């Protein structure tokens, strides 16, 4: 690939180095990686959460007795590991042979957690199988653990799917790059009141906005539409996962 | 450029293998090298198609007697062929020789069609010369074609340009990519209602999400903006292409 | 990378051949370069510009005064290059050790000229000591230089950061391309009257589209909704600039 050509940068100006810690260094190998090998495409999503918000909200009180903070995030990886058991595309990997895929049998989701030294993305194991409360306590400790450099690198393996969230700083959207061998990784942004029609009038509703990129070559368009819509289904009413 | 590094999937759970069909597997080569070649920016816009809408539905007796059903598609493609005769730029491929621009004279349009083995994008050609009707039964015949397996390789071919639609699905935009040789690819996404400031309070109407990824090598910025809005244009009033 | 087949397009029409300037020709290939070494992520965001735009319209008469027209540029650059020394891992470049960012002292910041021969970007020297009048004359200058072909290679370089306006033509949003090695680029799009929800009721307030297209293995994505963030803050009330 084209070199970058070099630059004298304090020919402008005053400069000063700064080194990238080997988590940068390593974060930045595996990007530029799966952005060479990845055809890349984003595909956007708003899901009416205000419901979602007003259950959050009112189980404060079993989550701080069970000493978890229910936050959106135990809520996303429940609905995700639902989703990928029933759209298995999207919990598989391109097999080496490039004519194979690997589906697997098993839900297992890293969420992106930013620490001073880079970026770790925790994994917790069979999501599928967990609840609400289980994940809300693991999903902290895990990033507890990431910031304090305590994660060992067992617990950074074998994800099948990726939840990046932002909400909690802003944004309307972003693309997320896959982590590759996965095929998809959901970005989650801030949640805003909107007017969302109700067939007569503009209703105030809360959206969340749900970027998901995809790996085209494993995922078409349809596909991945169709799942972001029924992301959105799932999160509007989480009693359809029950069914 | 950089491999993934194979991962022994089944230490993590059970796995299986399926595999891909030549289709997808040809589709993932294609996509790939485009992915590479091509420097990609999406444009996002949104057209107010509240009056196409009706037009659309109105007509619903007159192509049920011509034996078509009058969708989106027939008319994107109408107001496609209008532009891409008006800013040639974007009917045009990037000549092998890096330093020159092959300008087409003729608008053949593909769109895609989501089948069982893959994506197939059947061309329609001079869609500059068809009508509504005509386009609204070729539109089906491709299609059927193409799910059927009988579309014949010829069909596929000298397109300048492809329509993505996903609005039947859901979604608020994706960003497409582009089919190289050609410079560009619309895709079109979920019709909502919206409120619309109309200088004085918020009207409902009814906005389709636009989003058109671009060669930037072959387009810039304001080019490609300046079609989004035309384009927005010529959906708001379809009149404008009898102009 | 695997080359684009090529094709005989003449077998469906009419083809005429038109050159690229020698201007396009360098456009190109840096754009292709930037894109295989950068993987690219785009933040998106709206900001607040109702106070804004009165400011802006109310001092038309000091800047008539004064020979300039007050454009939303000034305003952008100023409250840029605030944030450019605030956040200094946006006003920074990856070393070609791939192991240090070189933090640069200097805020100087590029703009997209689009001209009839191909994309110029003009670059302002230490835009945090100008004053908005001063940024607004000379933003005119090296645009009517640039347009005219006067502008020297000198005044095109060591930029740290570009802002790229497409608010004049339309559009919703856009994923602009980084100019490395710089390691990041605001794009703007056409500002809306948008509800925006004020606890109780939907206020019309004139929303303007940021992008942010960043470099991801030197900015990750907290840093650069972060970003987006204050800025969307600093347009919201520019007197925070003067804190």
């Amino acid at each position: 690939i084209p070199p970058i050509p070099p630059v004298d940068f304090a020919k402008y100006g005053e400069i000063e180095e700064v080194p990238m810690t080997r988590l940068m260094q390593i974060g930045a190998t595996n990007l530029h990686r799966s952005w060479l090998n990845v055809p890349h495409v984003t595909q956007f999503e708003s899901a009416d959460i205000t419901e979602l918000e007003a259950f959050r909200v009112a189980q404060k009180a079993v989550a701080e007795k069970a000493g978890v903070k229910l936050t959106v995030l135990p809520l996303l990886l429940k609905a995700c590991a639902y989703l990928l058991k029933e759209l298995p595309d999207f919990n598989s990997s391109l097999a080496p042979s490039g004519q194979a895929l690997i589906r697997k049998k098993y839900v297992h989701i890293g969420f992106a957690v930013d620490t001073p030294d880079g970026l770790l993305v925790p994994v917790i194991r069979n999501v599928d199988q967990k609840s609400l409360l289980q994940l809300a306590a693991e999903a902290a400790e895990l990033a507890e653990k990431a910031r304090s450099k305590k994660l060992g690198a067992d617990a950074m393996q074998g994800a099948c799917f990726t939840i990046s969230s932002l909400g909690h700083i802003g944004g309307t959207a972003f693309t997320p790059i896959v982590n590759a061998p996965e095929v998809a990784i959901l970005g989650v942004s801030k949640a805003s009141m909107q007017p969302v029609w109700d067939g007569k009038a503009f209703q105030p509703r809360l959206m969340l906005p749900l970027s998901l990129s995809y790996d085209h070559r494993v995922i078409d368009g349809a596909a991945a539409a169709r799942f972001t819509k029924r992301l959105g289904d799932l999160l509007a009413d989480i009693r359809a996962i029950l069914l």
